[PDB]
């Protein structure tokens, strides 16, 4: 029999200078457990890699360094745009294999986000805490840890896809014959979760033929919501700026408003602070602000460094990811999203959002 | 050979107390020509019917009364909600057949708009001037008149569909066996225009299997725009209020903004004046207002009585209708939309919009 929730438990970074408290496994504790128990390999994938920026981050790096010296195969995937620290990392850990990834050499827009650890096809972390000293120590993050081998193995398959886009000679990033020959496998989708847990993936041109596009799963859940929608992301604006020109993409923005206006769903949005240099965020805010007076919409903003990407629907579905609900991410960026419908696990996530909602770092939107 | 533009010419109501001028056929002149030349029938369809409210409207009614007395079959279709004047109309013209229509007895939301005349399968008017004294004399309207029999005949087929929803015993509005047995025919669609002209229809549950849904044609044109989008409607808000609760529907609203932000299309919106009792129009305005500073979007408002429903795309496509670009209309209401890709006819419509844009009755949106 498979255990309910697939042995998943929440993981978060609660910095000392912030009022967030919990009894959950800290990110620092989590990464320490993965290294300590590792016997074969440790695979890590995040956009940036800069462990030496904080005290706890550097301790994780030394534990990882000690593991690589004891015979553990350590592979760290980072996007080619987090390449600055690469020389510093290799000089500190000459036995760890660092690989720069470019999942989009056709248009140079798609970025690798990860954001996960996996080891021995048994243990894994997935969430929004990059392999940086900030995400381990000083920045609020949220993730999930499971020591269930069937689930961790399915996460390792996501690592196989990303590693194929290394910037070296014939690869899935430089040739089309080696990219179309990539088995982009997955054992569990939304159609067949494992103990109520399943992964969704992105972007669409890396799905293969069996993986679920995170865009479709997220939107379907938002459209199927019957009572509540709680979201803690960085921004829920329908417009994002890729390099020079702006990009309009209201797919998620509409599914939220549609739930509030057409179906009377109670919605609480905990997003980043708006800025005046981009006035277009104010209009999007004033549009969301006015829907709070008769529709069951509510908006609070935070200014702290916070990587949390959390979605909870009707206390029956929880979505923890590393991407933000916007067009640039959900159409170009490469990430894997944690999904669970386990009642007990969703309950623990609802407890997290309630805490964050009434935190001193969450102020009601005023314009 | 078929004539380019299908012998279509623009028709508008330019009230004396407004600064609009043109050499086009006035609505009053148009309705007079249809009656004067009629030899077999005159079919009229609009939401309301109240010709006696103005001087010119009453003159049209007397001409129509004189026609019905000379043996012309006169049928006037009005929605069952414009039923107040029905007794007054029948007492003035006992030989005209007035028929109340209910195109939606399942949910009692869909309304008959028309909005057109057709006679002898030869001449027709289509536009936004209802059979009311206001639309004939004192309210700004815009429409098209053609004496091309193949085009007028295709418009009469739209009248056959609407007449079937009379509120009397077994009909397409009271039974399902008589509604599914309705040949909802059309001779010309967007796939095969006649001289560059074709009709689109609404709602979807009255399309049959050959007619084009106006919703899809309008959105496709807005998405295919490469240079300019000019619109003169009553409102382009993504939210409308049906009876008690509100209804969110941003399909057209998004296709316009997407054209401006993603494709740099120059857009000019001439819409009705926003109100403070519905603050949600202000937020939609402030969202459109801020997109005017870097994107090629522009918004002006009018307070005059104006039924004009005009869309022009890239000076290659013109869309004149009686419905407004919102969710309530394009998903429930029964109307027929004039579409033309004739360069000369689109040119005359562009001249109309340029006039209206710089009219004294069009003020730039300020919030």
């Amino acid at each position: 029999s498979v255990p309910a929730g697939a042995k998943c438990r929440l993981v978060e970074t609660l910095p000392e200078n912030m009022d967030f408290r919990s009894d959950h496994l800290t990110t620092f504790e989590c990464f320490n457990e993965i290294i300590t128990l590792a016997k074969k390999y440790i695979y890590i994938a995040s956009f940036c890699c800069n462990p030496l920026s904080t005290t706890r981050g550097a301790l994780i790096f030394d534990k990882l360094k000690e593991a690589s010296e004891k015979g553990i195969k350590i592979i760290v995937l980072l996007d080619e745009r987090g390449k600055r620290n690469l020389g510093e990392l290799q000089s500190h850990c000459p036995d760890i294999n660092f690989i720069t990834v470019n999942i989009d050499k056709k248009n140079n827009v798609g970025l690798l986000l990860g954001c996960f650890w996996v080891s021995d096809d048994e243990r894994c972390y997935v969430g929004n805490a990059s392999f940086t000293g900030g995400s381990i120590h000083t920045i609020k993050t949220l993730g999930v840890y499971s020591d269930y081998p069937p689930l961790a193995t399915d996460l390792r398959r996501r690592f196989d896809t990303f590693k194929a886009f290394n910037s070296a000679k014939n690869s899935a990033a430089n040739l089309a014959s080696a990219a179309a020959a990539l088995p982009v496998s997955t054992a569990y989708h939304i159609k067949n979760p494992i103990g109520g847990v399943f992964f969704t993936d992105s972007p669409e041109h890396l799905l293969g033929y069996s993986r679920d596009l995170d865009t479709d799963v997220v939107i379907d859940k938002l459209k199927s919501a019957k009572t509540s929608i709680d979201i803690e992301h960085l921004a829920i604006v329908p417009t994002t700026r890729v390099d020079g020109n702006s990009y309009y993409w209201p797919d998620i923005y509409n599914s939220i408003i549609e739930a509030a206006i057409n179906r009377g769903v109670k919605i609480r949005l905990l997003v980043g602070n708006w800025d005046k240099n981009d006035v277009y965020s104010m209009a999007t805010a004033r549009s969301l602000d006015e829907l709070c007076v008769q529709n069951d919409l509510s908006v609070k903003v935070f200014t702290i460094q916070n990587n949390t990407k959390l979605l909870i629907v009707d206390d029956e579905y929880v979505h923890i990811t590393s991407a933000n609900f916007d067009g640039t991410h959900y159409q170009n960026h490469g990430f894997v999203s944690f999904n669970s419908i386990d009642k007990q696990l969703v309950s623990e996530a609802k407890k997290i959002f309630e805490r964050d909602w009434v935190s001193s770092h969450s102020k009601s939107l005023k314009i």
